[PDB]
């Protein structure tokens, strides 16, 4: 029973994209990122991770930070799903899955060039995850998946759509983890 | 972390058959409800299953009620597994599927032309469960499954086998949810 | 501010019908009572009703008698809608009516040839209804509507179909009020 | 009485317009929704509410987030009705329009490219408003009605009158209601 | 939520009528005032009402003042009717008009060369009412109507028939509000 | 002595004007609102003020809210004189006049591209204003009048300059008031 963190980790660039590149609902999932202890490798957290059986996130904020000036704009909605077998890339209806998106506990909404956090909202009962690779159901992996997805076009400083996607900024992971049992895997 | 009831909801009519219809323990089944909070269309409480990622009954009674009148006569016994991949379809032994039936807890027995409610136990450990439909695992989704097992012969008012199905009763549930983590699904 | 009760006062008949009477859900509704104070002419309560302008339930518990013998069975749901203006009268599905119906609170659900009880839910709020006839709206002065819907065959001794309408039992109303301001109406 | 929140919604996206598009005082009313806790199809709070016969919001606050870059200006003033047969449709004064809504308790002004809030007042009194569709007035259904008023010009990096109707950004509502009474409706 | 008052304002002249203009119960009905903080152009109290969305009166009370000499006399009896759909106008009896009018609570009676005070009673429930012109209920919008019956015989100083309607005093409001939330209406 | 607030109203639109339209330093008052009560027509504050023989603020605040991107640049001072009978408009040198103006108290100075704010100092003295409006003397009616001074060029994107006036923000009052002896006026 050892309790790492506050830390911090990088998770991956975001890519915001052009509205010719959106063609249905699910492609305004712009990341959809695993949130096991075990999932960014090369990180600190997943190189702790190999060496106890389980985890369990304390706090696990994802953290947008923006790359992109004042003078583009583009509405994100960001959440975690605590259920690692829902999946909204089959939606059919674009109001739909921001909907959806919105409605998960600790969601939050925002312009692309701004700074913004979203919790992972922490289990009611005390359910601990096998670290490591993922075996035959991600309910015993995944404490959550990450998504952002795009809610508006990508738009200019004169209101007019920007012609080509647009890597506009990063997400960094502010944990606090219980890990449980040394092992080696 | 939402607790909601206690409240009420309709299950299912319950058929009580005939001596000829009954050829096999498994045809003393005369129910099998899953209960989860998400299995039953329509109700009240499966519409509202759909807006939290998880539950757990604190209380889930269910309640049959009679529908027949005090000329005819059947035994029956009601029970709810909490695993819900045991399964009695497959015992060669009439004794033995009302032995087993008995033996679970909040078990109960009782002539078909009566009230009688039968609880379903909570676990141990403190174990949410996932809302909505089966993924890959019912251990993950099904707090319980409810049982009806015939034990007797539909009798008439003279004792004499009846000679047709007939049914009987209603079941009810009213039931104490814990919802977790508001999602939409 | 006139607090009367607990009294009683007499309702309807109420005449459970055989299967060839019920062709749609609606034709399931055996009784659709209003529940004003003022909605029962002859009564106590309605006599009392306008002398003064308006009035509350604070108890009012529909009691079902029965009038017949334990060789017929029916089972009905009974309950008490708080909003005048739903009407089920217009649901095309048999079970969903029935669902609809337990779902209420503090509906019950019961075999004819037995005496059972609903009471009507109070409000949250404080709200006071307009006692007399009703004027453009019926959430003005209907605190709650009475209904009982049939969810079963009508049945004879040997589980055979009644093949006429039988005038059942009685329906009587237990109350408390809160009278409100002296008026002759 | 079930207290459920504090949650998110999505309501709207929400477009800004050319100087071209606004001819009248009404052409202003950039925004007309209704904030029952029944009117946003699809949402996690409707969804609830056809599950209660009444609702009634502690907190419902309407938070408008921007999508536009900082170099596009409109000025919005954004408010909360809370009587839902008052009108401003018709007035026939740019200025009027503006200052009944700046009178408003809890309303807002500010510029488009900015996140900003409304609160909705609540009653002095307790009233609790009925779920589901309108029946016939609105005084017994919605709670309020939100509204975004543009006050000035959609202008550009220059200063100059942007040609063309820009969608602008979204609005989201950060709720905490009181439901009464389980009914399914 | 502003408290308003105690303050006065200017409602009618009244006319005390000959027995000649008196054909009809109906023809009693010297004054029908509606009692909304709304329903006085040109007074205070109506002035303010515009600026606030819903009223509720703490004390309103009604004060006839005399203008006539001691050598005629006319008993009338006043009286706050708190439904504003309550309608006398059509009672076909003399007696039963004024019975139904001393039966009001706060209902008072006298000669009308006398000043007298008739309080409006207080609902039992917190109900506000909205401010403003009436829309499609007055159940909404008039808190009550203040009604003068005529009672007796306009009489002249040796006991015989006054033969012309005398216009014979004033109608002032003494009041108390409670105004809630800020509006322009 | 009737409390009434916090609340808001809208005062007027802003200007900022072009070096070409500013040729002596009374050019650069952009603004000169008088500050009574009674000062805004169509206002909720000024609609209540005629019902009052006097008023007092206990806190107005002016509020400026922008209407202009970030890509345009003019420096504001905004000021409170108290004594309505100063005149600024007959200074002949540009910085005494922004001097004057910095030197009052609550004073503020900001980018006009901002929101900020300027209290009305209250008097040291209890004094009462008359409301409604101004007969001999404005030292008798105006508690005081709001100043906007242009400080700086209308400049661009590039630091050149702006030829053409532009209507940049608004300006709106967040008042407490006491208001004395109730009058019609
Ligand atoms: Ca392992
Ligand atoms: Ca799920
Ligand atoms: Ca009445
Ligand atoms: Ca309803
Ligand atoms: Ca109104
Ligand atoms: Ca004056």
């Amino acid at each position: 029973i050892s309790r790492l963190g506050p830390d911090s980790d990088f998770l991956t660039s975001v890519v915001a994209k052009a509205s010719t590149s959106i063609v249905t609902p699910a492609d305004r999932i712009l990341v959809k990122q695993p949130l096991s202890a075990s999932s960014f490798p090369g990180t600190r957290i997943t190189g702790l991770s190999s060496y106890w059986e389980r985890y369990k996130w304390l706090s696990a904020v994802a953290r947008y930070v923006p790359a992109v000036p004042n003078t583009v704009a583009c509405q994100f909605v960001m959440y975690i799903d605590t259920d690692p077998l829902d999946d909204p890339s089959n939606i059919s209806d674009d109001n739909q899955i921001v909907r959806q998106a919105v409605s998960q506990a600790g969601s939050n909404q925002f312009n692309f060039n701004t700074s913004k956090t979203v919790p992972l909202i922490v289990r009611a009962d005390n359910q601990y995850y096998y670290t490591g690779v993922d075996k035959q159901n991600l309910r015993f992996s995944l404490q959550g998946i990450l998504y952002i997805i795009q809610v508006t076009d990508l738009i200019n400083f004169n209101g007019e759509l920007i012609t080509q996607d647009l890597t506009c900024g990063s997400l960094f992971l502010d944990w606090l983890v219980n890990f449980s049992i040394p092992q080696i895997n």
